């Protein structure tokens, strides 16, 4: 299951995933790319924060789906 990564500069990226997996994981997966620690990162989907201890079946992401990131460094 591949999904999609906005982040607060507009960048989209593409990450392998899977259903049962966290969205801890997905966060790792995203500073692999970006470089962004994963406690600097506010990850949304359809206005709901993903916590990182739950997965992204526990929040109804599936294959062509788009995470929104927003920064939480100041001014982010």
């Amino acid at each position: 299951m591949q999904i999609f990564v906005r982040t607060l500069t507009g960048r989209t990226i593409t990450l392998e995933v899977e259903p049962s997996d966290t969205i801890e994981n997905v966060r790792a997966r995203i500073q692999d790319r970006e470089g962004i620690p994963p406690d600097q990162q506010r990850l949304i989907f359809a206005g709901r924060q993903l916590e990182d201890g739950r997965t992204l079946s526990d929040y109804n992401i599936q294959r062509e789906s788009t995470l929104h990131l927003v920064l939480r460094l100041r001014g982010g």
